[PDB]
RNA sequence: AAGGGGACCAGCCUAAACCGUCCGGCUUGUCCGGGCGGGGUCGUGGGGCCCUCGGACCGAAUCCCCAGCCUAGCCGAAG
């Protein structure tokens, strides 16, 4: 069963990432414990808009830098 | 059971794509979800979206009126 995972999870995987489990583990122990989410089409969209935008924001960043060495350096 | 002969005869509405709107969530949006509206409905496959061209008739199973019908009756020949 895939599951999305909240949180780094000692040899299991890193958090927002996609990974295997039994459905017992899944639904007795890590959906109610918050520590992960269905791999379910509807909120596998969401990750993936969360790692664009971050990737996003953070690419922006290199570039506001980028730009600052622009104006200094020169 | 098919098929043949008959009775009757009628076909429609959606879900999804996509577009819009309100509402809610927290893991802030190019988000996810729920309501509503638009769109769409099919087997020669159909639809959506994007180009090109083209730009009145049909019509209810709903509603309204009416004929007709029912729920009392009445006229009715000649010892
Ligand atoms: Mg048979
Ligand atoms: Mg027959
Ligand atoms: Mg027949
Ligand atoms: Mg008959
Ligand atoms: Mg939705
Ligand atoms: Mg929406
Ligand atoms: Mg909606
Ligand atoms: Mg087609
Ligand atoms: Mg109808
Ligand atoms: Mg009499
Ligand atoms: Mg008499």
């Amino acid at each position: 069963m895939k599951v999305i995972l909240l949180e780094p999870l000692e040899n299991l995987g890193d958090v927002g990432q996609v990974v295997d489990v039994k459905p017992g583990y899944a639904r007795n122990y890590l959906l109610p414990r918050g520590l992960a989410v269905l791999a379910t089409e509807s909120n596998l969209k969401a990750l993936e808009a969360r790692i664009r935008a971050q990737a996003k924001r953070l690419a922006e960043r290199k570039a506001e830098a980028e730009r600052l060495k622009e104006i200094l350096e020169n």
